Order: C-alpha cells, then sequence, then structure tokens
C-alpha cells in the first residue's frame, strides 16, 4: 500500500506546491529538490513520532557535540534506510528521470572536513539504526572549509555554495532560539550570586537535520546552530549616512561564526572567532539540553537526576567549554552549590581524544579567554585550584620536586601565579616555578580541563588508547585510572557497503544467504569458507571491475584524463600533509616510471603490472609545502599520462575536491589503498576500514587502524612495510648526528626529479625538504627516505600478487570477511554501555 | 465540495509538513504561517494557470515598475478574493484559533512607504480583478524604510523584521537569474558593435508574489528582485587572515541594494547606491521582459512587434533608466539600428508623473552616472543630440534667444558642451551658454529624459495634469501635445471597504440589493436616495461606532492612552512634513484646548463637541523640524489627555508606526479626516479617497484629490477652507515685503506654546519657524498663520454639524455614494485603453 505511483505524485506535488523554480522549467536539479522533499515527508512523520515518544519515556539521552559533521548526500541513504529504493527508482522513470542522475545533483553539505566529522556522522547512523536516544549538536556552516579546484598552479580554494538554494534536509525551528554572550564582566549581586552582564549578545537558532535509522522508524536528530542578531541591530543611521558596512557590522559579527569551518587563527581576530564558535556550540547546546530536562521533569524536578538523564560527549577538545559552561548555568542560573554542580558536571561530561602527540592539544591564551569569557575563567580558576589540592593530598609536600612535576603535567592554567594554598609549599621567597613568568605566555590547556571535567576519557584504537595512558595523560591515569578507556572507531556498513556498493552487496547476500548482514555485520565472517570458490571469485572480480568504470567517468569528467579500467586501481585518499606522506607514494611512482623508461617495451610489461594511481584530498591553504606536493603530483600526471612509451601501463591522477560523494564512487572501485603515515603518527583512520569492507587491499605502516585491521583480516592479506613506532625517535636522532645514509635508489629519484623531466618547475625546494640533518621543514623528519627501500620493495610484492588474480581475489574476499569489527554499530554499543549508560528505546 | 473541514486539514498539513517550529509549539504565529500556506496553495494553482494561458495567447502584457509596493498584509484579502472567508473562519475555530487574531500576527511587508507604492499595489489588485495581463516589477527590500517607535524623545527609527522567518507569500525562482553590471567601460569591437566590459557584476534573482483577483481565477504577479553574488565571490584568503569584513565585501555590495528603501543620499556612497538600485530594477526587469517576448515568439520573431506585445510603465522618474537600457540591449545585444531601436523604445515606454513642483524632479550628477553606467551616458548623449536637432527644426536659428530658452527647458544634460551641430548656431567665439561652466554641476535631468523617451506622459489628477502641461513640461507640451494625458488616481474597494470594513459592507449590500458593488462600484450611487432614511442612518452610525471600538484597542495597546468611542474621531494620517501641515492641525487643537481652559465647565460642553484627535505617519529621519513636530504632538497628548478639567472632551493621540495595517483599522472608524496641505502642493492623495468611501467627512484645502472628491460628493458634504493655489506666490511675496499681519488668535497660540505648559521643552525653535519675513526654514513659507483663522473657523462649522447627527450621517452616506469615481478599477480601464492599449484575457 506504499507504491511507486503514489510517490511519483508526491514528487510532482512538491515540484509544484513547494516550488523553487518556474513551473515550465525542467531540470535534474528541480527533480532533486522535489524528490528530496518527497522523501523528507517520511522523515518528518518518523522524526515527530520519535521526538514525542522520547518525551513520554524520559530515558537517558546521549548528546554528541562535534565541530564537524561530514553528513554527505542524504538522498540515496534516506531512501535506502526507508527501503523505498526500488519504488523511488520507478517513480522517477514515470517522470522522465533517473535516480542516480538525480542523486548526483545533490551538493555535499559543507558541514565537516575529515575523519573527526565523518566519524560523528557514522555514529549518528548507528545510533538511529540501533534505536538509541541520541542527538548530534553542531554549527550550520555556510561556506564550509573550502571547495578544492585544481589548476595548472596546484590547488586553489573556493567557498562552498551548498546553501545557495536552501537545504531540503533541514527544518528551521523559530521557537528554539538561545542567547549567547561575549565579553562583558562579572559582578556579585544582591543575593551573593554571580551575574554575567553587558558585553555582546547574539542568538543561536536551531536547524534540525533528521537522521533516519535503517529498517526502523527511529529517526534521531542533528541540531545545528545558525547565528544571527535581530533586525533591530541594523544601524539605519550608519546606513543612510553612507557607511553601509558599519550599518551591517553587528550582523556580520553574529553571522561570521557560522561562515567558515576552522577559520585561520594566525591573527587575534581568527582566535577570537574560533573561540566564539566553540562557546556558541557549547552554550546553545547545553541551554537546549537543560531546557528539555526541565520540560520533561515537570513538577518532580531534581537536579541530582541530571547525569542519570543526560550524557554529553565532547568530540575532541573543541567542545571543552561545556565543562565550565555547565558549572556556570547550574550555579548562576539554577542556584546549585559548587560541589553539587561539580558532581553533576563530572558525571554528565565525557571526553574522546583523537590526538597521539602531546604537543597537538588545544591551547588558548588566558588573556584572550579572560576578555571574552571572564566568568568561565573564574570557574576554570576554581577547578584548577581544586585539582591542585587533590594532587597535594594524593602525593606530597614531603617530596616537592616530585610535586613540582605532577603539578606541571596536570595544571589547567600554565604559567600562572599559584593559588595561595598551593604556593605556600614552595616558600624559601616563592620559587620561580610558583609565579607568572612574562617571558612566556599564560596558557589554558584544554585537554587537561577535559580530563578533570569528564568521568571517562577514551582513545579511538587499542594502540592509541595505550599511548593516551602512557605518554599523553600519564599522571592523570595514575590518579584516576578508571577514567581511561578505549573505543575503537568504526564506519556504517549501510553508507559504506550497501548503498555505495550495491553490486558487491548483492553478491554478499547471495552467498551468506540473506541481507541481514547489513544490520548484523558479524555474519560477513561466513565468507571465509567461500574465499577459494571459483564462482564467487568470478562475480567478485566482475563487480570490482564494474565499480571501476564509474571512476573512469569521474576521472575523465573532473580531470580530462582517459584511463583504462583493466589496470590496478591504486588509491591514496586523505588530507595533504607531510606526515601522511603522499610524497612517499608519488616518489615511489616516480621510481617505477624511471625504471620503465630505462627498459625495453617487452620488459616493461614483464616487470610491472598496469596501474591507475589515484590521489585525492585537501591541503591546508596556508601550508606551503603541502600545496607544492599537490602541484608536484599534477605535474607528474601531465608528464606520465601523455607518454607514448608508457600508454596504459601507468596513469597518475589527482581527483579534485575529495569529499563523501567522491569517496562513495572511488572506494568501491579500489583494489589497493595506501595508509602510509610515519609509524606512530596516526590514532586510527576510518577510510582504512571502508576500503577493507569493499574488498580493497591495504598497503600501510604498522600505525593506527592498520594494526587492528591486520589482526582481523590476517597478516597474509595485508601489505606491511616500514619502521615501527618504537624505532622512530631513534632514527631521527640518528639523522641529527649524521649517521643516516640513504639508499642509492632514493638519491636516484631525487636527482631524477631535480632533472626537470616534470616541466618548468625543478622542485629543488621540495627535494630539499628531504635533505640536511636538522632544521624546521628539512631533514626528512617523517622518514620518507628511510622507509623508501622497504616501501618500493613492498610494492613489488603487490605486483606479484596482482599477477595471480586468484590469490588477489582470495585476499579481497578475506578483507570483507574480516571487517565486521569495524562496524560503527559495535562501536556505539560500547559507548552506550561503558560510558553513556543508555539503553535503546523502541517504539511499538 | 470545497468545505471548511478540508481547509482545516490543509492548515494542519502545512503546520506539520512545511514546518517552521517545533511540533509541540503552539502559537497564533505558527497558525498564521500554516494558514498563509494553505491559502497559498490556491494562489499557486491559479498563478500557474494564468501564467500558462498568457503564454498560449501571447496578448500584449503591461509591466508596472515602481520602487515601492505597499502590499500590506495578504491573508485577509487573498481569502476574500478567493471567497473562502466564511470557511477559513470556521476551519480556524476547529483548530482552536480565531481568524482575526491569526491575521494580526502577519507582519506588514516593508516593500513600500507612501502613496506612490500603495497606488501601485491597488493597481495590481484592479489589474487582476479585471483580467488584464500585467505584472508589477520591484525590489525585495529586507529592512524597508524603517519601523517607527515613539519614545519620550519623539520618533526613533528601527530596521524592519518582516523577513526574519521568511515570507510565505512568495516563491523563489532559481532558474530566473539575470546579470547586472556596474562601472566598467565601453569598447568598439571587431564588428563595429559596442561592447560594455569589465566593472562589477551581480545577479538579480526573481521572487514572485502572486496577486489574486476578486471573484476570478486570474492571478497576476509581482516579480521582486533580490540581489546577491555567487558563493565563490567570498574571499577565503581574507577570511582566514582575520579580515572577515573584507571576505564579505562583495556580498555586502550586492546585498545592500535590497537592504533599505530610499537610502540616504547626502553622500557620494548613498547616491551611487540609490542609482544601483534603480538600474538593477530596470535592467533585471527589462532582461526578463525581453526573454519572455523571445520565448513566446519562437521562430516567428520580429522586433517591430515588440511594442505591440509589451508596455512598460515608469512610476515616477525612479525607473527612467529603462529608456537607455532598452536602447542598450536592442542595439548592443540584438543588433538593431538606432532608429529601429528608438522607435520600439518610444512606443514601449510611458511615464507617470506625481510631482507638482518643477524643482522636485530627479537630477543626477553626470560624473557619477558616467562612472557607473558609461554606456548609458553615451546613449543619453545621442538622445539629447537628437532632441536638440528636433528643437532646431521645429523653431529657430532665426530667433536664437527664443531657441536658447527652448533648449534650456528641454535639455536632458544641463551645463554640458553642446554637440557640434547645435553649438554652431551660437558662434560670435562660442556663447558662454553653449559651454560647460565649472561654476555649476553637470546634471542629468531624468524627467525630461522620461518625456522624450515615452509615448505618453500623465498626471494623477485633473488639476495636476494641467499643471504638468502648463508649468512643468510646457515646451514639451507645445512640441508633442498628444503625449500628455490625465489618469486620476483611485483605490481598490475590496481592501478599502469590503475587507477593512465588513460591518459597513453588509449595510451597503442590503440597501443597494446586492454585493455586486464590490466589483461594479458605480452601483454605490443608489445610496443617494436613502441618505435621509432614518433606519439606514441608525445602522450606519452603529457601524461607525463599532469600527471605532477597534481603534480604542489600538490606542490603548500602542500608546497606553484610554479614550472614549463616543467622541468625534478626527484623524490626520500622512507623512510628517511642514508642507502637509500637521503643525496647522495641532496648533488648532492647541487653540481649542486654550479656549476650554479659559471657560466654565458648563460652557466647555456648550462650545465644543468631544473629540479624539489622531495623528499618524513617519518623519524623514534627517528632517530635524519634522521630528520636532511629532515630539511636539506627543507632548500635547501627555498634557491634554491627563488634564482633569478636560476629561473625555478632548484627547490627542499619536499612533506609532503608521502602515497599511494601521490604516485598515483607523480609516473605517474615522468621522473626520484632514487633508490640509498648502494649496497647490499636493498632486492627488489616495487616503482621501479611502476615507470618503468609509463615510468619513473631509476637512481640507482646494488641493489635489480634494478638488475632484468635492465635485463628486458635493460641496455641501465637504469642509473647505484656506487660500487657493493661485493666491499662494502672492501671499509669500506679500510676507517677504513686510505686509502680512497675523491674526491675534494666532499670536495667542504661539505665545501659549512658548509658555511651557506642554512640559520642559519650550519650542521657541518650532514657533520661530513661523516668524520673520525671509530665510530658509523660517517665515512661515507654508502659510500656517495665514490659513489659521479660516481653518479654526471651518472647524467650528464641523462641530455645529456633528451636533446634528442627522445631518452628519446624511453627509457620511453621501460621501460613500459619491466615491465610485475613485475606484482604481476605472483608473486601470483608462490606463489599459488610452496608454497600454491592452485587453483583458479571460480563461475559460
Ligand atoms: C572516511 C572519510 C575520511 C576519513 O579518512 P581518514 O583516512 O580516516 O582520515 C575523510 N573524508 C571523507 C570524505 C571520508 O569519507
Ligand atoms: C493610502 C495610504 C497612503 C497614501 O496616503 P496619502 O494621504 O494619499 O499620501 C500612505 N500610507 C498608507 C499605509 C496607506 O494605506
Amino acid at each position: 500500500s506504499i507504491d511507486s505511483s503514489a510517490i511519483a505524485s508526491n514528487i510532482q506535488h512538491h515540484a509544484d506546491f513547494t516550488p523553487l523554480f518556474s513551473p515550465e522549467h525542467s531540470s535534474p536539479l528541480k527533480a532533486y529538490h522535489a524528490t528530496a522533499k518527497s522523501v523528507f515527508d517520511s522523515l518528518i512523520m518518523n522524526w515527530n513520532a520519535t521526538y514525542d515518544y522520547y518525551n513520554k519515556v524520559n530515558a537517558k539521552q546521549a548528546y554528541y557535540l562535534s565541530m564537524e559533521f561530514l553528513q554527505g548526500r542524504a538522498l540515496t541513504n534516506a531512501i535506502g534506510n526507508l527501503e523505498l529504493t526500488g519504488q523511488y527508482a520507478e517513480a522517477l522513470k514515470q517522470l522522465g528521470h533517473n535516480l542516480e542522475d538525480v542523486a548526483s545533483q545533490e551538493p555535499d553539505p559543507a558541514l565537516g572536513n575529515g575523519g573527526l566529522g565523518r566519524l560523528a556522522s557514522c555514529f549518528l547512523d548507528s545510533l538511529a539504526t540501533l534505536n538509541y536516544p541520541a542527538w548530534g549538536y553542531g554549527l550550520r556552516y555556510r561556506y564550509g572549509l573550502f571547495k578544492q579546484i585544481i589548476t595548472k598552479d596546484g590547488q586553489e580554494e573556493v567557498a562552498e555554495n551548498w546553501l545557495e538554494m536552501g537545504n531540503p534536509w533541514e527544518i528551521v525551528r523559530n521557537d528554539v532560539s538561545y542567547p549567547v554572550k561575549f565579553y562583558g564582566k562579572v559582578v556579585e549581586g544582591t543575593d551573593g550570586r554571580k551575574h554575567w552582564i553587558g558585553g555582546e549578545n547574539i542568538k543561536a537558532v536551531a536547524h534540525d537535520v533528521p537522521i533516519p535509522g535503517y529498517k526502523t522508524k527511529t529517526t534521531n536528530n542533528l541540531r545545528l546552530w545558525s547565528t544571527t542578531v535581530p533586525s533591530q541591530n541594523f544601524d539605519l543611521g550608519a546606513f543612510n549616512a553612507g557607511d553601509h558596512a558599519k550599518a551591517n557590522e553587528a550582523h556580520l559579527n553574529a553571522e561570521k561564526i557560522c561562515h567558515v569551518l576552522y577559520p585561520g587563527d594566525e591573527s587575534s581576530e581568527g582566535k577570537i572567532l574560533r573561540l566564539k564558535q566553540q562557546y556558541t556550540l557549547c552554550s546553545a547546546s547545553l541551554q537546549d539540553i537543560i531546557s528539555r530536562f526541565e520540560s520533561r521533569a515537570g513538577d518532580s524536578l531534581n537536579w541530582e537526576d541530571f547525569p542519570s538523564k543526560v550524557a554529553v560527549q565532547m568530540n575532541d577538545t573543541h567542545p571543552t567549554l561545556c565543562i565550565p559552561e555547565l558549572m556556570r548555568i547550574l550555579m548562576d542560573i539554577k542556584g546549585l552549590s559548587w560541589n553539587e554542580a561539580w558532581s553533576i558536571t563530572e558525571r554528565t561530561v565525557a571526553y574522546t581524544n583523537h590526538t597521539v602527540l602531546p604537543e597537538a592539544l588545544e591551547k588558548w591564551s588566558l588573556d584572550i579567554m579572560q576578555k571574552l569569557l571572564p566568568r568561565h575563567v573564574e570557574i576554570i580558576e576554581t577547578i584548577d585550584e581544586e585539582l591542585m589540592n587533590n594532587i597535594v593530598s594524593k602525593y606530597g609536600t614531603a617530596d616537592i620536586s616530585l610535586l613540582k612535576q605532577k603539578l606541571k603535567d596536570m595544571r589547567i592554567l600554565d604559567n600562572v601565579d599559584l593559588p595561595a594554598s598551593v604556593a605556600k609549599l614552595f616558600i624559601k621567597e616563592l620559587d620561580p616555578f610558583a609565579k607568572y613568568d612574562p617571558q612566556f605566555p599564560r596558557v589554558v590547556r584544554m585537554a587537561n580541563l577535559c580530563v578533570v571535567g569528564g568521568h571517562s576519557v577514551n582513545g579511538v584504537a587499542e594502540i592509541h588508547s595505550e599511548i593516551v595512558k602512557q605518554d599523553v595523560f600519564n599522571s592523570f591515569y595514575e590518579m584516576w585510572p578508571t577514567k581511561f578507556q578505549n573505543k575503537t572507531n568504526g564506519v556504517t556498513p549501510r553508507r559504506w557497503i550497501r548503498f555505495c556498493n550495491p553490486e558487491l552487496s548483492t553478491i554478499i547476500s547471495k552467498w551468506i544467504g540473506s541481507d541481514d548482514w547489513i544490520l548484523n555485520t558479524d555474519k560477513l565472517a561466513g565468507l571465509k569458507k567461500f574465499a577459494d570458490d571459483e564462482d564467487l571469485q568470478s562475480e567478485w572480480r566482475t563487480a570490482k571491475r564494474n565499480n571501476k568504470m564509474k571512476v573512469v567517468s569521474l576521472i575523465r569528467d573532473k580531470t580530462g584524463y582517459i584511463v583504462s579500467p583493466d589496470a590496478m586501481f591504486d588509491v591514496q585518499v586523505k588530507r595533504i600533509h607531510e606526515y601522511k606522506r603522499q610524497l612517499l607514494n608519488i616518489l615511489g611512482i616516480v621510481y617505477r616510471y624511471k625504471k620503465m623508461k630505462e627498459m625495453s617495451a617487452k620488459d616493461r610489461r614483464k616487470s610491472f603490472v598496469p596501474r591507475v594511481c589515484i590521489f585525492g584530498g585537501k591541503a591546508f591553504a596556508t601550508y606551503v609545502q603541502a600545496k607544492r606536493i599537490v602541484k608536484f603530483i599534477t605535474d607528474v600526471a601531465a608528464t606520465v599520462n601523455y607518454d607514448p612509451d608508457i600508454g596504459d601501463l601507468l596513469k597518475v591522477v589527482f581527483v579534485p575536491d575529495y569529499n563523501v560523494s567522491v569517496a562513495e564512487t572511488l572506494i568501491p572501485a579500489s583494489e589497493l589503498s595506501q595508509h602510509i603515515s610515519t609509524a606512530g603518527m596516526e590514532a586510527s583512520g576510518t577510510s582504512n576500514m571502508k576500503f577493507a569492507m569493499n574488498g580493497c587491499l591495504l598497503i600501510g605502516t604498522l600505525d593506527g587502524a592498520n594494526v587492528e585491521i591486520r589482526e582481523e583480516v590476517g597478516e597474509e592479506n595485508f601489505f606491511l612495510f616500514g619502521a615501527h613506532a618504537p624505532e622512530i625517535a631513534g632514527l631521527r636522532q640518528e639523522r641529527a648526528e649524521g649517521k643516516f645514509v640513504p639508499d642509492l635508489r632514493f638519491e636516484e629519484v631525487k636527482e631524477y626529479v631535480r632533472s626537470g623531466v616534470f616541466g618548468t618547475s625543478n622542485y629543488d625546494e621540495l627535494m630539499g625538504s628531504l635533505e640536511g640533518n636538522e632544521g624546521y621543514g628539512r631533514a626528512d623528519y617523517f622518514l620518507v627516505g628511510k622507509d623508501f627501500p622497504s616501501y618500493i620493495e613492498c610494492q613489488e610484492k603487490v605486483d606479484e600478487a596482482y599477477r595471480d588474480q586468484k590469490l588477489w581475489t582470495r585476499m579481497s574476499i578475506l578483507n570483507t570477511a574480516g571487517s565486521p569489527k569495524f562496524s560503527s554499530d559495535r562501536t556505539i554499543h560500547e559507548y552506550a554501555k561503558d560510558i553513556w549508560d543508555i539503553s535503546p528505546v523502541i517504539m511499538p
């Protein structure tokens, strides 16, 4: 009773009765907005039912705050989760359209950037699919980070246009507006209570993005804050006098908070904005959560129940301000005591860490924060004093040098005059250590504040979670060992197998017996025994090849290069950074090119398997060397791809504007993917898990997610190379004292690049970053030269394996069979049970 | 088969499936947006049918361009014209709401200001109602002119908020975008043809506001341009470097065009913007009109047919640039010759003039225009050369001093070097007259360009249209007498009787026999014979009184003052200006107050009829004296309203933020309205006509619309006072040479105001503007003192008439009976036949 012909009518209805175009206009885009709105009707029904039932039950609700959400296109996945994928397809034929064609008109929401945000997004899919009561909270970015375009100069950055016609996947909630305050000062009022007055005032308005679960009515929510000020803040006097910018100054201030993701902060103005961004996310979100708690509790309202009804999860340090903000409201607005409020805060908040380096943890100038959020600094000050008295107790006086060290490590406010209580212990008068030294900045360490303020701290992979306990927060682990956990990352198998790779999905559900694996992904393990079946292997290679043909279109379309699908599709797809070592990959390609060119055309075929080597991802605009690296790759592509001696034996391609949509086409087509960061530098990595699910083989270092992926799929089905994490610091110091001697094959490439064969750029600057023994930006800090021989050898093993397409496809199948551990579903279960302490809420 | 219960469902549907609020939220406002969207579904159906049928028929289409459209609230009138007024009322009861209550939640669109715009709006109602194919073109103003608030300092100006939640009465047309260019320069290309290159580029996007006719499916359109630039014009480099305003500079430039109506132009930046505004309206609109002509013509496309398919009407001089812009496109883009293009332009364009003073006609600096629109100045230059050669022919050489005068009067470009052809005739070398004199600015006279460029020029009232021929454009009238016309203004009887005054409307349709008068307003004349019937008079006075009670609410609500409905409701409602003479009214009130206070409480009742004297309207922010006048009135209100000796004998009230919605409540309640501008200063006036329709009696000067209103309703049913137009200049010169001696009663008031009785302001400054014999801002230029005795006497006749509520109500009824001439319907018929040459297009 829910058929294709009624859907076609509702699509038509939306084109005409919620129109964005002239009636006689006929576009795939017009069809998209109509089809999006037809699907949306289902999400609204289900959203309202889910919203209402949660209020009735009043179960504990989890809240995931992130500065990023890589939502990607919604259409294909909403239709998928509703299981109207077959009927929407036909409905669109009736109207003279094609689903796939219409779906490719959807713009990627510019609401995230990399893994941090995509994880959050996968987490929202799993939460809904498994019927957990949970929302995401975030900011509604207009222009995103940037849309990447590739010219003959390298990468250029253009602002995103995804909101130009409005977002059909959201609902504005005009009754949901919260005030957020900047600057001002604090005064103690009549009733001993603190009051934060004056300053600047903006309002955050709610923009809801429903999150439909798979094979369930449960539709959770992503609440997005958009900043503005009321029309009356427009200065007409300024406007009429001619000063049109002044007239618009107040609106610009509010609105710019939601303009760009991670705005550049090499300026006091960029730092203030980045800080306004975070407080707005924290303040608006917490005010809303508090509001919902109150409305549900009704007359029987008790704040001790707050952490048994509310869980707040801080994705990275960006939402750290939740801690003091919660303390702010509980005391200043609700009237709770410090200890009463602190206990509620500590039990409500938890922190997830994605960093492996202790000098990559968010720091802020106290002076800047003190000016913008004076009441929060007061609160932080009190928190840091408590923390220090607890260290005093749990340790010393007796042994002071020890205590000195414990206080450095754990302090929230670094380089500040100690509170009078602690300062005592260092009289002799006071030790230089217990005083502000103007030679250095006064700094607020957000990571330490997150640890102190949350009941749980977790890493994102087994090895990393240990690094977190041993290197990063050691003295904290000593103090509160029970805080520290691990929650290995995962990705949703619905977006990243079922819907991005339908051809593989059919093969999977045939041989396993059902399509239940989409939900109960453990059942993929039943593929192990069929790994050597010849027929499975036939279908499995055909799918891979069919998925590769959609990439041929993408490459032709986006770059102009013509490539053959009968080569090996070798992909490296991640953010452009020296530590990720795209440079190691391209230089390995350069070596093989060189070998080919010093070889007979008979031997070229005998020695190397044909490849299409694909690069993708964004460089931080200001990062000069990263931009030179994408430039370098493009130039190699130009030289290699148009070389008669090579032909289809090797192609190199840089796919521009890598995003969720690109990944969705690229990943299912991939046979080899590269995860080759300097060992010890990666915490996890989620693209790794996506590739393996799609039967792509991994070449990588013993680093981040690769380690656990290798366990699950088997070491025989993974190409491992390079120095391990423990060996690094030693190899660097070895370099510093002149003892490192690079392979002859590595000097060959460097010289061959300095040769000019890749155009009118020489690159002596880039190659120069792999030379010397010391210096910032030089001295091959990320061990490209060191790992080179091991790496180019490992790629010879890949070639030899690809020669036996029996072995290759066997390993491909074993990767999909070993992926179950990396479903975000079991990641969420672990979070739900061991941190948030929430249960599923199933509607009847 | 279109019943109240289905409508209630559709209202509900829109609340839930085109939502702007949380689902559990319950507001009159929420009900409004839902009810608006339910009505809108009907407008869409009818809009699309009307749009499609016009394309089929390809009849000549009229296009009304204005910088203003005072649309007012749409809800009550759309529901009215659809005749679902009874069923929407019940549908809203079912949902626990009240139509009137819901309607009062609609914000007034800030798309206009005064009469200019309201006329345009009435014109759109009449065009639809009478089935004429016609659109309005305008700009989509965000903040409007300003929302007026009254404090203890006078008026203050706040930006309007009408778009904060979006406009339910519009449809964005994303496929309708047109490029508009600013600055740049001209170059003659390969093919002798001119090309306008470089400069700045913005895009105007179409926002359609359907205009439903009354008792007809015909739903015409108001196309509104909103300016923007594509996201990519956002400078990320600037944003990340910290310079967030610079990053937003390009967007601000585009968007500010649509920010404020009539932005202040005492700055080169305000003048450039005002000029960008007008060109954008002209360019975008003409590009669209041209596009529609082409798509309809198909293969059989002939540009000679353009003026037989297209009429462009310029409301005032603001759209003057249509003339050269049309010439631009026809030659530069379509390839027509000058004469071929000129003939098409002259036959397509027509001009309506609303000005009575020849020094109130829009002038622009040539230098500013030459910089912004260089190609348009070239075209204007050529037009002005033609014009001058035609004057040469039609006159002189022989008589040069004569020719000198004819060229001054008619020139488009004033104070410019004459073209070589004309310059000859003044050799002796060249006369100073035929040269640019840097002592004065170089000026472009837009009015003269409108006259030259249009086939018809019309005034807006019989007397004014004559002034236009005799004083304003005399030498043009001599040259082309057939151009000059009259089209007396009118107002729609649907918004301004039927829907604003339902209680009167019932009485009208009873005694006339039907409600057909709403359409065929001529049938109101049948009320003359019932003027003296006692029963009609009973119902008629009851309605007036019932309508007055809604004003009591408005006054209480907006000012706090408590007033009795059993007094005379005496209203002056128009823009605050010295020439309109609110000051004359208030000073007359001040005189009566003074008399009351020097009188016994028995006599106070014997001498004066109780009144509620209501003022309303906006002062130009920068106009110091106008603002002091509203301040002065408020202070009188404060003193008078709280005086025990007075009580309900006299109240004075300044209703803040006068707009369409205020008028709709105020007008039907009004018994006396004032139209007292210095004689000869007003061209027409439409509020005058509204009042008379609602049975309000007029006190006014022999000026503008009053003259014709007095003819139609009868001199016995109109309170005339003051000096007539011909006597003015003489009375002013009389003042200049010391010969004017004011009434003793006028010095009494002035002194009594200088007395301080009205608070801690003395007003010696304001009273000082009525004193002296010469000087800007002084010397009683608008004859307040002169007309005073005549005026306060005329008000004594009003009192004596109001005493006999038989006579008063007789005259009231005769005003409604005499109003038929002032229906915008017959105004439109005249425009349709004698200018646009269009016919109605009725769908089957
Ligand atoms: C999965 C995914 C990522 C994360 O990639 P890592 O290699 O884990 O950093 C980034 N971007 C997009 C578009 C993705 O789909
Ligand atoms: C009718 C009307 C006007 C025009 O009034 P005039 O006295 O003709 O200038 C102005 N404003 C509003 C809101 C109106 O309804």
